[PDB]
């Protein structure tokens, strides 16, 4: 099972999951990974939120319950999966134990024996900043829309498979309370004001074994000799990392197990077998103290990883409050590929339209904001100079990109309207396009006011002038400019306050390469309107 | 096939295509860097050889790399840049072949004697590659039994015809193995110089083969026109499609056919989306193409004219906007009274006026060109532009039982109501918003 694969030779530093979906008093979602022996599941009400939690954790193999399997209607939609029995195991919401055990009896059936599991955890997709599928896609968080990079690659500075698995979590699960975040930012600020200190741990952690996946294997009876080789090698760095931080990291004292191996082992692990397992046992007697390290280790890995990034790329420790101010911010993604003229932004539960022509930063400008928000609520310094962000509850989008673009996009907005709040952050772009004249400028206005009344931080970017002149108490207008210079125009990657004065359509159009008479007959009909 | 391509400069742009396998040897000289990368795009070579100039040209190099070394010593006779590149192949293959090469009589082709077919059109109509999914016009037509035939069919696609004389000749032939079921049954079931022809090859065993692959497809098509039920298209000056279909999408679900009649006119297509509009535009191009390539098409009856080219502007650094403009620019800059043009929402993703503005120019622009244009838009204003050659067709949505009930029908006369806010509402929009929407609409409606 691509989901029960326990061999370290078929698993990326990232986590993997075997998922099961059972029904009954909510929607049962069980995620398990033989490798890390990670065991967590949950019950969702909204089929929307389900497929969503299912989307963040991207499992490679899904187990559907018999109700869904028979459900040819539900079956083909999920397809637009391996059979196993969902016998309610453990205690908890029906649809949970059904899918939960469904994994157990499926891993154990694809493990030749018993499994090594972690205390089943129960997570709630509500104690964390919301983050829909589309947003993740829109911000190019994990995967890139078109190109190569993503926020992950750019932040990917983790030195251990565990850390990377940890960091990835934090992204898939942003924070809400300031207390935790601060705690993280205080830490991250540590290895940055202690350059040498960060220099040490990073250099030491390099090559460090996967103490988490390793230990998992110890409790599974499959931890080969070589692994102890790496493990011994690891436990040996353990004392060093501990000597640069202090008896404060908490790091256990696994010298006993360390010293043992040193002797009992060949510098390069390929009656001897009777002696081999005797040492293992002595080691595996420290199964948790191992997982303990991994866990406590990954933190530093990341805390220092990011921090490294931050310093390497000039990331400013964010300050929370109730106002959004970005002193010369940047799109951390695109920033690492060319000169990037920064920008500024100030908001407060307002609706800020963004006009002017495209090709001048608008879209990228909307994203550039979401990320900073996200980057902040995840626990890193962001690409700016100064930056005051509020504590967003959610970050919904509606960017770029059976049915038609139109319907799709509507449904997008529908959700936003149906989840956005006075604290939600919303970014709209050309909402209500790909449709006839009036309807266009029509829809746009409703959605606006709609959000406007919601008093949610909304960076609505449009070409609809009408929208810009709608005297509402919380509106605000920013535009970006082009400039018909020596080439044909001269767009500036600057978002300047106040709406755009002229219209640049026919211009851009003309510029693009349109035949001169047409542009004329165009500018004319324009004037004449 | 497969191709090793070389590009040399001098009195045009030298393009040499060669394939060791079939020993196919053909090249050509283009003026427009646009048309170059284009001919280069149809023949999709796996390895390209650039002349010294271009290689040095730091700018030209990285643009080509965004979109192996060998000397280009002018060989044979013909336009400089052509021979230089042409020879670049020989000299390249010869040293990668360990010795001499077996080549066919180098063929100089002028794509200007056939029907045009931009990179994008080919992409848009999902001819060879699929936008999203699995099928393409090729797979669906792919009924050839020999590697040769398939290479022959593929050619015809990549190179549609112009004169009626040759097309008829093909359609007469194709009509043969169809009215002679058994006869086609036979050949189909039966068809199923470099000193390197090993012994095994003889075990199995040009000219004849070429008239075999020619026959291996004449039948291929007919097993498709029979299995997928197509019909033979008579040519002429008028475009009439008696219950046509999108050969691509047809093989995946029930497909409510449609009808269409034109004559160098501009035919707007309104109504909401999700009712066939787009697919309806393509559904037409293909039939045209399928006809000009030499196959029977998915219809009942079908009278097509002899299109010189089939330019598009469908779906889909710079922004959508600029891109799309450039698209239209070309059309305007190549379309003719015989060109077939399909437009979709031309002039969107932009502020109010400018939108309805541009749209009108482009229209009249094409209108004056008198080119068969299936312009599909949501711009009502455009629909009421009293021009002698306009025409209006719309598709409908229907607020029945569910919320709406889109109809895969393309009926004459413009759409009466507007369906925006509807679809919008339908999509799932909050009721007050839709209201505040329908309202603001009405408002703006009665001035």
């Amino acid at each position: 099972t691509p989901g029960t694969l326990l061999q370290e030779s078929l698993l990326p530093r990232e986590a993997n999951y075997l998922a099961a979906i059972a029904t009954g008093d909510g929607w049962g979602l069980a995620f398990l990974d033989v490798s890390t022996g990670e065991f967590k599941g949950t019950v969702l009400k909204s089929k929307s939120a389900l497929y969503d939690e299912l989307f963040r954790h991207r499992p490679a193999e899904v187990l559907l319950a018999p109700e869904l399997l028979e459900n040819g209607a539900f079956l083909d939609e999920f397809r637009k999966l391996s059979e196993a029995p969902f016998e309610p195991e453990g205690e908890g919401p029906l649809a949970l134990r059904r899918a939960r055990g469904a994994l157990l009896a499926y891993a154990q059936r694809t493990q030749g024996g018993a499994l090594s599991l972690q205390p089943f955890r129960f997570y709630d997709p509500g104690a964390f900043m919301r983050l829909p599928e589309a947003t993740l896609r829109a911000l190019e968080v994990f995967e890139p829309l078109r190109g190569q990079d993503t926020l992950f690659s750019v932040l990917d500075e983790t030195r251990t498979a565990p850390g990377r698995r940890l960091l990835q979590s934090w992204l898939r699960h942003p924070l809400l309370d300031r207390g935790p975040l601060e705690a993280r930012l205080d830490r991250v600020e540590g290895f940055v004001r202690e350059g040498a200190l960060r220099e040490g741990v990073r250099r030491l952690l390099y090559r460090l074994a996967d103490l988490e996946r390793l230990a998992t294997r110890l409790e599974l009876g499959r931890a080969s000799p070589k692994d102890l080789g790496a493990l011994r090698r690891s436990l040996q760095i353990l004392p060093e990392l501990r000597a640069l931080l202090g008896e404060e990291v908490g790091l256990p004292d696994l010298s006993p197990l360390k010293e043992e191996l040193e002797a009992a082992l060949v510098e390069d692990p390929p009656r001897e077998e009777e002696v081999f397992l005797e040492v293992r046992e002595r080691a595996k007697r420290q199964a948790e103290a191992l997982r303990e390290a991994a866990r406590i280790l990954a933190e530093l890995d990341v805390y220092a990883a990011l921090a490294e990034v931050a310093v390497r790329y000039g990331y400013v420790r964010p300050r929370f409050g109730d106002r959004l101010q970005i002193r010369a911010g940047r799109h951390p993604v695109v920033e690492r590929r060319t000169e990037f003229v920064p920008n500024d932004l100030e908001m407060a539960h307002e609706l800020v339209l963004i006009t002017g022509p495209n090709m001048a930063g608008k879209s990228t400008f909307l994203r550039q904001t979401a990320l900073i928000a996200l980057l902040a609520q995840v626990g890193s310094f962001v690409p700016a100079e100064e930056a005051h962000l509020p504590l967003f509850d959610g970050i919904y989008t509606r960017i770029g990109a059976g049915k038609s673009t139109f319907m799709v996009e509507m449904e997008e907005v529908a959700l936003i309207l149906k989840e956005a709040t006075e604290n939600s952050l919303v970014l709209l772009d050309e909402v209500g396009r790909g449709t006839s004249s009036l309807d266009g400028v029509a829809i746009a206005t409703a959605v606006a006011e709609a959000l406007h009344e919601r008093r949610a931080y909304t960076l609505f970017a449009t070409h609809y002038f009408e929208l810009t002149a709608l005297g509402l108490p919380r509106l605000k207008n920013l535009h970006v400019a082009a400039r018909e210079e020596a080439g044909g125009l001269v767009f500036y990657h600057q978002v300047l306050p106040g709406p755009a004065s002229k219209s640049y359509g026919v211009e851009v159009a003309a510029m693009a390469g349109l035949p001169k008479e047409v542009v004329a007959r165009a500018r004319a009909l324009l004037q004449a309107m």
